[PDB]
């Protein structure tokens, strides 16, 4: 029932430029009831709450955490979404395969969850290995999704997961339209957002992979901001004429 569904990544997007984070929040603060806010981060829910304390993030209506792996409503984790992503998902097999790549080192155990297997690519390893991994995983027949961001982070998620699939899910839940939705991102784990038909903005401080994506798929609903971090969001809101 609100006019805007604002979805944004936290690190290097909403957070990063404290001054811009603050004037973006002061603005939205005076029209708080006109938009649903959702943070789509690659962080765990707990990691995200921590960050909120650090920079003073405004309380959102939803948390699309761990790259869309888990969705937290105000009353708690969405168990429907979890049972939805659990179908045909076989983490142990995908992990066995992934663990076999010498160039891949597992990320902290706390970066993992039932639907997210994450690693770090060796700075000296050839990126093309990611292609090999993807292909090998896809052939298992298990609906798997490979997310590579900052030329270093690798995430193995269910095909149904994604920041974008979570976003679409949310739009369904809130009965919001793509034309009423704005997605903001900076890296490869945000690509799923722009794959969505919502209005999207790419921050200037965006990672190579995302920019590359834009040069090939960048559509008219996708805006390349002049500003970086939170500033790109105010810029985008003025661009698509949201919160008229
Ligand atoms: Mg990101």
């Amino acid at each position: 029932m609100r006019q805007l569904l604002l979805i944004s990544d936290l690190d290097n997007t909403w957070v990063g430029d404290q001054q811009a984070l603050e004037h973006l929040q002061e603005y939205l603060g005076d029209r708080r009831g006109n938009f649903y806010l959702a943070y789509a981060t690659g962080r765990s829910y707990h990691s995200a709450r921590e960050l909120q304390k650090q920079v003073g993030l405004m309380e959102p209506d939803y948390w699309l955490t761990a790259v869309g792996s888990e969705i937290y409503h105000p009353e708690g984790l969405d168990q429907h979404w979890a049972d939805y992503l659990s179908e045909h998902w076989q983490r142990d097999i995908l992990q066995a395969i992934a663990d076999g790549f010498e160039a891949l080192k597992p990320q902290s155990p706390l970066e993992q969850n039932p639907w997210k297997i994450s690693y770090h690519l060796d700075p000296q390893a050839c990126p093309t290995v990611i292609d090999q991994l993807t292909e090998m995983l896809k052939e298992t027949g298990i609906p798997v999704q490979v997310i590579f961001s900052s030329g270093k982070d690798v995430d193995l998620l269910p095909q149904r997961s994604n920041k974008g699939n979570a976003t679409q899910y949310l739009q369904q839940h809130l009965a919001m339209e793509p034309s009423q939705t704005l997605v903001c991102g900076d890296s490869g784990n945000d690509i799923g957002l722009f794959e969505t038909s919502a209005r999207g903005v790419i921050v200037r401080n965006a990672q190579p992979e995302l920019l590359h994506w834009y040069d090939q798929w960048g559509d008219s609903r996708h805006y390349r901001a002049q500003s970086s971090h939170a500033g790109a969001i105010l810029e985008a809101i003025a661009h698509f004429d949201f919160l008229s």
